C-alpha cells in the first residue's frame, strides 16, 4: 500500500498486521508528519489538552534480578547502592503534593527489603494526602499486589518490555513473558489502572516484534502505555548494542494512540534523554502525560537504568515547575483531577 492508503486504512480503524507494519515500515517524511498529525488530533478528541503530571520518587536502586539491558541488574558490581527510608519517602512525598502533585509514583528495582509491608505502610500514609498512589516495582506474588491495592494504591506500571517471548527470556533471564503477562493480568483482576508497554530497538528486536507489540497492547486494553527507546549502559551485556531510534520510537507511541485513543500515555524521560526536546516532541504527537523526577538529592544520580538521564545535575525540586512551564509553552493545561482514565465507549 501507499502512504495515503495506509493513513486513510488508520482513519477508518482498519488495524490490520499488514497495515501496522506497512506504517512502521515506510520512511517517509510526509507520511510521518501525518501520523503524527493524526495521533495528536485523536489525542486531542479523546484525552484534550490536560497534560498529567505523575511526580516519581525511584526510592531505592537496589534490584535482585539481572536484566540484560538495566544498569540497576544485580551484576553491576559498579554503582553505588541506595534506600530511601519510609520516612524520607513519605515527607518527600508530601513535598511533591505541596508542589501540586495529584499522582505521586513510587518505583524502584526489585528490593526484596520493603516487600510487602513497608510499601504498604507508606501507600497508607501518602494516601491521606488525598493523590493518586502509582506502583512500580516489579514482579511480586498475587499475595503482595493485594495487599498494596488493599492500602490503597490506584495504578500500578509494569511495562511488558517485548511481546517475544523468545526475546524476553533471554534479555530478563530471571523470568518470562507468561510470568509478565501473568503479573499485568492479576494486577487488572485486583482492580488496579495498569499501565503496560515496551521498549523501541532492543537488540534483535524486529518490526514484527514492534508489530506484535501495538497489537497485544490493543488485546489487552490496557490504561497506561509507557513506551521508549532502548538506550545501552555501559555496565551492562548490552554496552557495545546500538540504541533504540527516535523517529521509529515516536511512531510507535502514535500508533498506540491511534489504536488506544483514551488511554493515558506518557512522553517518557528515554524520549527526553536521546533528543533535546523528545518529551515536548512525544506530548505533541499523541502522549499526554509527562513524570517529574522527584527522587531527592544525593540519590537521583544513582538511579541509572540508562545513562545521561536527563535532570540528574538539578536542584532536586526543580522538574514539577519545569514541567509547569513545558505544559504552557506548548499551549497544553495542567491536570486539574487524579487524571484517571477517563473511558469512550465505542464500536
Ligand atoms: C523554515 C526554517 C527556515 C528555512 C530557511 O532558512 N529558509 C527551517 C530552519 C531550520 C528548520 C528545521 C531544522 O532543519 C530541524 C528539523 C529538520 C527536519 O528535517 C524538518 C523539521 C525541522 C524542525 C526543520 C523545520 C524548518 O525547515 C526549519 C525551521
Ligand atoms: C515548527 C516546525 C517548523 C515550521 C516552520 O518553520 N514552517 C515555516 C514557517 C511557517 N509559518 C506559518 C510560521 C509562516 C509561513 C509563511 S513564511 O514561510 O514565513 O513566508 C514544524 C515543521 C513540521 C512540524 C511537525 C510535523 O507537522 C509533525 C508533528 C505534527 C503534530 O500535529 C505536532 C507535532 C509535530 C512534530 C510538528 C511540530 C511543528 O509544527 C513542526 C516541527
Ligand atoms: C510548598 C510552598 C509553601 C506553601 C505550601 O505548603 N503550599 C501547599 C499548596 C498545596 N496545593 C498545591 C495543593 C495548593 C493548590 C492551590 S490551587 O488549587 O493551585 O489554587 C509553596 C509556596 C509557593 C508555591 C509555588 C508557587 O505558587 C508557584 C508555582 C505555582 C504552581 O501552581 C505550582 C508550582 C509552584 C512553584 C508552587 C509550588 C509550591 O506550592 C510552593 C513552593
Ligand atoms: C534535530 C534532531 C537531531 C539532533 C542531533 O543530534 N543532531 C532531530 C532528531 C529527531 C528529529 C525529529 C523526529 O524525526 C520526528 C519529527 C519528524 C518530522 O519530519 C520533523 C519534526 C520531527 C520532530 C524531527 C525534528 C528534528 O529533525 C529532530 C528533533
Ligand atoms: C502557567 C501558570 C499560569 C504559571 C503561574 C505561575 C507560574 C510559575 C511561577 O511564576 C513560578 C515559576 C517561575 C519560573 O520562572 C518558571 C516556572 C514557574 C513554576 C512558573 C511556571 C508557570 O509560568 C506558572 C505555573
Ligand atoms: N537501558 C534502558 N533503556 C531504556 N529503558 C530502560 C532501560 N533499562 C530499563 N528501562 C526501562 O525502565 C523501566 C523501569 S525499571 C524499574 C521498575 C521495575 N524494576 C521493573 O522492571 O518494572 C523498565 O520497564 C524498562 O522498560
Ligand atoms: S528492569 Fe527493573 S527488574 Fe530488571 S534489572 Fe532493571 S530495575 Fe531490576
Ligand atoms: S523536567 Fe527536569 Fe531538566 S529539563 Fe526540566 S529540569
Ligand atoms: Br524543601
Ligand atoms: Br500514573
Ligand atoms: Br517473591
Ligand atoms: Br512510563
Ligand atoms: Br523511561
Amino acid at each position: 500500500m501507499t502512504g495515503r492508503e495506509i493513513l486513510e486504512k488508520l482513519e477508518r480503524r482498519e488495524f490490520t498486521r499488514e497495515v501496522l507494519k506497512e506504517a512502521l515500515s515506510i520512511n517517509d517524511r510526509g507520511f510521518n508528519e501525518a501520523l503524527f498529525k493524526l495521533a495528536d488530533e485523536i489525542r486531542r478528541k479523546y484525552v484534550g489538552d490536560e497534560v498529567h503530571i505523575r511526580a516519581i520518587i525511584e526510592f531505592s536502586n537496589v534490584c535482585r534480578k539481572n536484566c540484560l539491558y538495566c544498569g540497576l541488574r544485580r551484576d553491576n558490581k559498579n554503582l553505588k547502592r541506595y534506600r530511601m527510608t519510609p520516612e524520607e519517602i513519605v515527607e518527600r512525598a508530601r513535598l511533591a503534593v505541596q508542589f501540586g502533585a495529584k499522582t505521586i509514583v513510587l518505583q524502584s528495582g526489585e528490593d526484596p527489603y520493603x516487600m510487602p509491608d513497608v510499601i504498604s505502610d507508606i501507600v497508607k500514609e501518602i494516601k491521606k494526602m488525598g493523590v493518586a498512589v502509582t506502583l512500580s516495582l516489579g514482579e511480586w506474588p498475587r499475595e503482595y499486589y493485594e495487599k498494596w491495592k488493599e492500602a490503597g494504591a490506584d495504578r500500578y506500571l509494569l511495562r511488558h518490555e517485548t511481546a517475544n517471548p523468545v526475546l524476553h527470556r533471554k534479555l530478563r533471564p530471571d523470568t518470562s513473558f507468561e510470568n509478565r503477562l501473568n503479573c499485568l493480568l492479576t494486577l487488572k483482576e485486583l482492580g488496579y489502572e495498569t499501565g503496560a508497554g515496551s521498549m523501541v530497538g532492543l537488540p534483535g528486536q524486529t518490526i514484527d516484534d514492534l508489530v506484535d507489540d501495538l497489537l497485544f497492547l490493543k488485546e489487552h486494553d490496557f490504561d497506561m502505555v509507557g513506551i521508549g527507546p532502548f538506550i545501552p549502559h555501559p555496565d551492562t551485556p548490552l554496552a557495545n548494542e546500538k540504541k533504540g531510534d527516535f523517529t521509529l520510537t515516536l511512531k510507535m507511541v502514535a500508533l498506540t494512540r491511534i489504536l488506544l485513543p483514551d488511554s493515558n500515555i506518557p512522553a517518557t524521560t528515554a524520549m527526553g534523554t536521546i533528543v533535546p526536546g523528545g518529551r515536548e516532541i512525544t506530548l505533541r504527537c499523541g502522549a499526554n502525560v509527562i513524570m517529574p523526577n522527584w527522587t531527592p538529592s544525593p540519590y537521583r544520580q544513582l538511579y541509572q537504568l540508562y545513562p545521561g538521564k536527563i535532570c540528574v545535575f538539578e536542584k532536586d525540586t526543580a522538574c514539577i515547575p519545569c514541567v509547569m512551564k513545558m505544559i504552557e509553552l506548548l499551549g497544553r493545561k495542567p491536570g486539574r483531577d487524579w487524571g484517571g482514565r477517563k473511558r469512550v465507549f465505542e464500536t
